[PDB]
């Protein structure tokens, strides 16, 4: 069981041997395995007390996300009552100002981050659960987020007047940054890190979509990562899924293998998505399955897609034997 709040209190990059990992107050090296939520707009259901207890309690999560896509303001409502669920669940919490489209983090539409981040920061003063996430996935839809120095620096611009802000305020957070091309370049960030000790990178992966190694080489996401690794700089992913890109497809779970082996082998905390019901083959929930499993209760194994079932046995850490779907 990877370790909770409770006993690892606050999370800090420590170095050890030469080599940065997210560690615990007491110097060691942690890793976070959890759950994020799908849009808090489309799928707000999932914030409800007996879910984020069966997560925390039954799957050993030690993280959830809060993803909230920038619809109504009264969303920022349900990321409030998440964070409350997830303290009071014993659970690190990751709040995400969750852009998608546009894919600049700038670009006039998320204009009150810095001040949605003020206000969480303020209702939770230095809170040890909290992990602030800037800015899901910086991409090239309706922006100037180039794949590239120039992309990055666009982010590093936006990302700089909120760390301080928080900073500022003496919240000694996890921040973890977003990058170009969906998250998927935190090997940009090298050129130019951000001066800032507890400041982490994000990578995204679909297993569907991307092979740790394809054709003898190591594959894009991958080899970012490792550039990022190997230059000092530490990574967190915040979001990956069994499926392909699109959220749908498959899962690939011999694929999930290596890609975990590689996370893990790194000391990378992950993020599973995603806990919607959604009928697609990354939702953690078959289309059947309520999102409050009941009082005093789990979801059984039953309830959970192929993708939801494996990803539970990983953040568990028990072998993954998956049950007969078929019985007459
Ligand atoms: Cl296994």
């Amino acid at each position: 069981m990877v370790k909770k709040p409770s006993l690892a209190g606050r999370l800090k990059i420590i170095e050890i041997d030469g080599r940065k990992t997210l560690g615990d107050q007491h110097g060691n090296p942690i890793q976070l395995r959890g759950m994020s939520t799908h849009g808090l707009q489309w799928f707000p259901q999932i914030i409800n007390n007996n879910a984020f207890s069966a997560l925390s309690k039954d799957w050993e999560a030690n993280v959830i996300r809060l993803a909230m896509y920038v619809t109504d303001p009264s969303v920022k409502e349900k990321v409030i009552e998440g964070i409350n669920l997830a303290i009071k669940n014993d659970m690190y919490v990751i709040v995400d100002w969750h852009i998608l489209n546009p894919g600049d983090p700038n670009a006039k539409i998320y204009s009150g981050a810095k001040e949605f981040f003020k206000e969480i920061a303020s209702k939770y003063p230095n809170d040890l659960h909290i992990i602030y996430e800037l800015a899901n996935e910086p991409n090239p839809t309706e922006s100037d987020i180039t794949n590239d120095i120039a992309g990055w620096e666009k982010v590093k611009k936006y990302a700089e007047p909120i760390i301080k802000m928080l900073r500022d305020m003496g919240n000694e957070n996890i921040i973890i940054v977003g990058n170009p091309e969906w998250s998927t370049r935190p090997d940009l960030a090298v050129n130019d890190p951000i001066d800032d000790k507890n400041v982490m990178y994000s990578a995204h992966f679909y297993t569907g979509s991307a092979s740790v190694w394809e054709n003898g080489n190591k594959g894009h996401i991958a080899r970012n990562i490792e550039k990022a690794l190997e230059n000092g700089l530490t990574v967190f992913v915040t979001e990956w899924g069994t499926s392909e890109a699109s959220g749908d497809g498959g899962p690939y779970l011999n694929e999930a293998d290596e890609w975990l082996e590689f996370l893990n082998s790194n000391n990378i905390s992950w993020v599973n998505w995603s806990l919607a019901n959604k009928n697609e083959a990354s939702a953690a929930f078959l289309p059947t399955t309520s999102l409050d499993p009941g009082n005093g209760k789990v979801w059984a194994v039953n309830q959970l897609s192929l993708s939801g079932e494996y990803v539970r046995a990983r953040i568990k850490g028990i072998p993954y034997k998956p049950i007969s779907r078929e019985t007459m």
